[PDB]
């Protein structure tokens, strides 16, 4: 038997992902589905009144166009998450052993996954939390920004309502993550074999761990790794809009500093 | 939710359609690669002079662009035929049988091009011929560039290791995919992908003990499947737009029509 040790490393990784991330999954859909009324932000007013009223970083001003300001809020959240993302993979059995050049390569070709996956958990069809669930704003309002800004919210809605679907918990989602992290087919990684000895012992856990907590749901695993077909799949389409608009956009600027910081 | 002699018989049943369906297996495609054989062996086309004396015994670019194309349509040709066998498929709504070969072909087609390669090339004609890959990537201008990634994928699927009773399996979970733009019953589709995930997942088990999570790391592959998939519709557009000299099968035409 092995059973044990595959639920030891399961409770490992939720015990971590509970430490590293702000909100749970647990905590959000109790904000989502309304069992402390997060601040909605569904206008330009009610924008206004958030950031006076709860002074939200990321969407208070340092561009005075809105749909740029909150653009940039989305890059700065991202980055933000890199750190907690990467504080989690250090406490993934194995990883800190790994060459140090791997790790970062991990880390670098990992984290939009990761930040796609993890965002469906704040999110259902009608909104997402921002500020650690402290404010909900609408997909209406996302959806509703001007010329490329609206059509770069919407696809992450219709991604994570799919994804949504599973409805995989928080000690799923810990297992899941660390996965998609020690994908052995990322480009330039050095030693790969010890990559994938991991995953494939994080794939065994994360069954096991699906055969438990939803033992109705068949073929739930094979359902969940289809799903790196969408990650991936959006990953690529993210990169080629974030182009477009850097080539489109002159009001862009920010301080060279913080351009450096949030260079994602 | 199925006993295992139903998960064996399914498997069976697969298997028994794929041989029937198409010509080259992979069990036959490597004798013909490994040699070691007299009456099974290839004439070997690397360079110009050597495709000259190939059709003598069984522009260039274009020449071998369309025989891949002329290929492929008889691929899809075999596929619909070995998807009419997969239970239930044929009692589908029929909207959703079209929709459901029109995204799956496609990954089909490079699945099973893996299987008749190697490192160094690719058979064709049935196994009579063999072409190289140095001579395929070094076509000129789009078209080199159109072969090798062919090549990059195989490379990668083939470590795998997987056999013909394997693969009827997972061609049959790849058109099973409820996931497909435009389907009207999705429910249907996923409980026939379910029983085929469940027939996988035993099959490899059973053909490959030793190798852990087989299951998962095919699966896995579905992903590169359709990244490449993509690629390739990318790059066919492009040579759409410099090649009048070359022109597309109708019946790829409609499977591109809309993507
Ligand atoms: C820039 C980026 C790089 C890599 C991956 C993604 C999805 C993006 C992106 O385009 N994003 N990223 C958020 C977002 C992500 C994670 C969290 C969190 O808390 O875990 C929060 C996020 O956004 C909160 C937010 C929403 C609106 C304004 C400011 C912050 C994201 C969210 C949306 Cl709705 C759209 C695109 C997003
Ligand atoms: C044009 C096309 C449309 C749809 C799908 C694909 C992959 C292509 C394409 O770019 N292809 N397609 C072959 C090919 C596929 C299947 C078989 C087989 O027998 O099952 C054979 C194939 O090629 C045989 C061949 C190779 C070289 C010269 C003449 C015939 C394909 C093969 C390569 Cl190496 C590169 C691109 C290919």
């Amino acid at each position: 038997m092995e059973s044990a040790d595959l639920r030891a490393l399961a409770k490992h990784l939720y015990d971590s992902y509970i430490k590293s991330f702000p909100l749970t999954k647990a905590k959000a859909r109790a904000i989502l589905t309304g069992k402390k009324s997060p601040f909605v932000i569904y206008d330009m007013n009610s924008l206004m009144m958030g950031e006076d009223k709860i002074k939200f970083k990321h969407i208070t001003p340092l561009s005075k166009e809105v749909a740029i300001r909150i653009f940039q809020g989305c890059q700065f959240r991202s980055v933000e998450a890199v750190q907690e993302i990467t504080e989690y993979a250090k406490s993934i059995p194995g990883f800190v052993n790994l060459d140090l050049n791997d790790q970062v390569t991990l880390l670098k070709y990992g984290v939009h996954e990761i930040i796609y996956t993890m965002l469906a958990s704040l999110m259902n069809k009608d909104g997402v939390l921002i500020s650690e669930g402290q404010g909900f704003m609408t997909r209406e309002f996302l959806k509703s920004l001007r010329k490329p800004f609206g059509d770069f919210m919407e696809p992450k809605f219709e991604f994570a309502v799919k994804f949504n679907a599973l409805e995989l918990d928080d000690s799923d989602l810990a297992i899941f993550i660390a996965v998609i992290i020690l994908s052995g087919d990322r480009p330039g990684l050095l030693n790969v074999k010890p990559i994938e000895d991991i995953q494939d012992n994080l794939l065994q856990a994360l069954e096991l761990q699906l055969k438990l907590n939803h033992p109705e749901s068949s073929q739930l695993f094979a359902k969940l790794l289809q799903k790196m077909t969408d990650l991936r799949q959006i990953v690529t389409e993210h990169v080629q809009l974030l182009q477009v608009i850097k080539k489109t956009e002159t009001d862009m600027s920010l301080h060279p500093l913080l351009q450096e910081i949030y260079k994602d």
